[PDB]
């Protein structure tokens, strides 16, 4: 009728009412006041008001963009957050506090069924657990979003629902250090950038272990490829790693007077060439909150004054000035003396190793010469390399605390990535970062699109192929195949020749003109873009080699091996081959296969706009991600297929009850057919399988209200 919605060129579309039609065009009033001339087919119809602000996507009666884009702005303008789209969830960032994660509420939704309590984090970790116990198998919590879409926030959220679910049923029990890690991680693994005051720098993956009944019994954390760059570099906008500014603070007076620095980041050149302040953040508190987090979970005072001595070290080597008498020599002594103090080495030592690295001919050796660019490159790579493998331990030592020896049969792991982002200047980390999202988003494709009509197919049930346009394998291939971006840049790694010209030259001659989703380049200067799924991203490639192979002087390797302070010989203990993005492929692959093993829970978090500001709703960047993320298509497999599904032998025993008196029929399928077709229930909404008994949207959950009845 009347009530439509229209395309904009500003707002993507608005609601609008028709008032005339002729030749194809309709002539329509929009909410704006504008008096708007549009062809019939880009006319959408709005759902009827009683399905305003519904809370599952799936039950609207027109599925199209903006009724989608409109039932999830008319949600968050009253600030309901979350949103069901058939079997996944929607989230848009408030950017402010809000009543909604309080423990009567993670108590109220204790065990509630999707239905009967209204969309929440706290829902998806409730019905993951539901999931665990019934089919006693292994649950995945996948969040996905760009840079400050809300991913961390929302998996803190599921961490403190079961740990708070526990708690009613080192220094703290579990529970407490589960909670404790996060802390502890961010303070050196994240930072501020221009899209998130408090973004995360490193991917994790963390295992929520369970016993038979479901008690929380133990958990383990693994971290992936951390942005060891920002340790020594930063862009205008951004920051260096929390930890930094958070000693600086001088909170703990104690801590500048063992670190031998002062109270001013801008004394420090590798953690002040961008910003040192952020309004959102108090440093001052922040450094308690990490201290009593190593607390919590039991690392010691010598493990905590380490980790602090090795920070306050790498600011020390950052300080160290060479010059010539081509030949590098130290310009001045007093930071290599406060770095190696710190470090447990010689100053005369190290500055030796600086400037006259080794090369190894056999069993003898040849002394090499440096230049001052040589070795204040060599200087960055060790602090970044301290910074890393400092990091690492840290998580090593946070699961040796979490790992309790309770007994487990299942876990729950939930995936917080780095997320998708775009800088004025963007290098090797952010194709990495980018990577993993895309990966992430084909995962999506696979297991909703690919996997689920597979099922069909296979279990007998009637079925048409709908190709839903949504396959990244084109633009993943382009980046980890070989002869590929990364396998480029691998096989021009090793190659003593080869130069950041000679790997852009190889970049070119095979895929500019020759691979759809790579392109020349349109601020600084970039060298190729990438048309990623979620954008357009323009990547320089200077120093994509020395990065890739990551080369380090190991005549102060060495030195750190057989360093005085404990911490520094065992980070560089097994030191000794593969290049960061071939071990990236490898890992990524790795965490794709054991998501495969798992019944995954895809949660979908939205930034709202570019400036933090609570309630306000950019159309078209909203939209963007609403299509890239294929929340539609996602829909209309729920909508159109079976999205449940249960083994005949499973459903025999669960829903007897509904029906005794049915099956008073040896075969499970026998028993089944029965058993449904006796009940009151629209006998179309199910279909059966070879294995299994299909089920259209919505008819378990009514299945399952009738169980909860008779029980
Ligand atoms: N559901 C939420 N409730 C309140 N604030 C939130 C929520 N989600 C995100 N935020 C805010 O947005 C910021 C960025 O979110 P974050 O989880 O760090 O993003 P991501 O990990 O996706 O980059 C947070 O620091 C917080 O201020
Ligand atoms: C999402 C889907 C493939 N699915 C189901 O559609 C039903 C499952 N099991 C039944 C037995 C169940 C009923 C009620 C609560 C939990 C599990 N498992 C499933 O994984
Ligand atoms: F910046 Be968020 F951690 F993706
Ligand atoms: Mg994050």
């Amino acid at each position: 009728k009347k009530d439509v919605f229209v395309p904009d060129d500003k707002e993507e579309f608005v609601k609008a009412t028709i008032l005339s039609r002729e030749g194809g065009k309709v002539t329509a009033e929009t909410e704006h006041g504008k008096t708007v001339t549009v062809k019939e087919d880009q006319v959408l119809q709005q759902n009827p008001p009683k399905f305003d602000k519904i809370e599952d996507m799936a039950m609207l009666t027109f599925l199209h963009e903006p009724a989608v884009l409109y039932n999830l702005k008319e949600r968050y303008a009253s600030w309901m957050i979350y949103t069901y789209s058939g079997l996944f969830c929607v989230t848009i960032n408030p950017y402010k506090w809000l009543p909604v994660y309080n423990a009567e509420v993670v108590a109220a939704y204790r065990g509630k069924k999707r239905s009967e309590a209204p969309p929440h984090i706290f829902s998806i970790s409730d019905n993951a657990y539901q999931y665990m116990l019934t089919d006693r198998e292994n649950q995945s919590i996948l969040i996905t979003g760009e840079s400050g879409a809300g991913k961390t926030v929302n998996t803190k959220r599921v961490i403190q629902y079961f740990a708070v679910i526990a708690a009613i049923g080192g220094k703290g029990t579990l529970e407490d250090q589960i909670i404790q890690a996060n802390p502890a991680l961010e303070a050196f693994g994240n930072a501020k950038t221009v899209r998130n005051d408090n973004s995360s720098r490193f991917g994790k993956f963390i295992r929520i272990h369970f016993g038979a009944t479901g008690k929380l019994a133990s958990a383990d954390i693994e971290t992936y490829l951390l942005e060891k760059s920002r340790v020594i570099f930063q862009l205008k906008a951004e920051r260096d790693y929390h930890i930094f500014y958070q000693i600086l603070s001088n909170k703990k007076p104690e801590l500048l007077d063992m670190l031998l620095i002062t109270n001013n980041p801008y004394d420090y050149a590798f953690i002040s060439q961008g910003e040192t302040t952020v309004a959102s953040i108090d440093d001052a508190e922040e450094l308690m909150a990490t201290d009593n987090a190593f607390d919590v979970l039991g690392f010691t005072t010598e493990e905590k004054n380490s980790m602090y001595k090795l920070t306050g070290a790498i600011m020390h080597f950052g300080n160290m000035k060479f010059k010539l008498k081509e030949q590098a020599e130290p310009d001045g002594t007093e930071e290599a003396d406060k770095s190696a103090y710190l470090m447990g080495l010689n100053s005369a030592d190290l500055l030796k190793g600086l400037c006259h690295p080794r090369v190894k001919v056999g069993n003898e050796y040849v002394t090499k010469g440096q230049n001052v660019q040589q070795v204040v490159y060599a200087k960055g790579a060790l602090a970044k390399a301290v910074y890393e493998r400092m990091f690492n331990w840290m998580v090593t030592r946070i699961n040796a605390t979490l790992e309790t020896k309770q007994p487990r049969q299942y876990f729950i792991g939930v995936l917080d990535i780095a997320g998708f982002e775009i800088f004025d200047f963007n290098s090797f980390e952010q194709l990495c970062i980018n990577f993993t999202n895309e990966k992430l988003q084909q995962f999506f494709n696979h297991h909703m699109f690919v996997l689920e009509q597979e099922e069909y197919k296979k279990e007998g049930i009637e079925w048409e192929f709908i190709d839903f346009g949504m396959d990244l394998q084109a633009c993943i291939d382009l980046i980890e195949k070989p002869m590929g971006i990364m396998s480029i840049l691998e096989e021009e790694c090793m190659f003593p020749k080869a130069t950041d010209m000679t790997f852009k030259a190889k970049l070119f001659d095979n895929h500019l003109g020759k691979s759809s989703n790579f392109q020349k380049p349109r601020k600084p200067e970039a060298h190729f873009s990438l048309i990623h799924y979620a954008g357009t991203v323009d990547y320089n490639i200077i120093g994509w080699l020395q990065k890739n192979k990551d080369p380090l002087n190991e005549t102060v390797v060495d030195l750190y091996k057989k360093s005085s302070l404990k911490m520094l010989s065992s980070l560089f203990a097994n030191y000794a081959f593969q290049t960061v993005s071939a071990l990236h492929r490898e890992n990524l692959n790795k965490l794709m296969t054991n998501l495969r093993s798992t019944h995954p829970h895809f949660v979908r978090c939205i930034i709202p706009n570019e400036t933090k500001s609570p309630g306000v709703i950019d159309n078209p960047l909203v939209m963007h991600q609403l299509r890239c993320n294929g929340v539609l298509e996602g829909i209309r497999i729920c909508r159109k297929g079976f999205p449940n599904r249960i083994l005949y032998g499973d459903f025999r025993q669960r829903y007897r009850i509904l029906n005794p008196a049915a099956i008073p029929d040896i075969d499970s399928r026998k028993g089944a057919e029965k058993l449904l077709g006796s009940l009151d229930i629209d006998h179309n909404q199910y279909k059966f399988g070879h294995t299994k008994v299909f089920f259209k949207a919505g008819l378990l959950g009514l299945l399952e209200e009738m169980r909860d009845e008779r029980l």
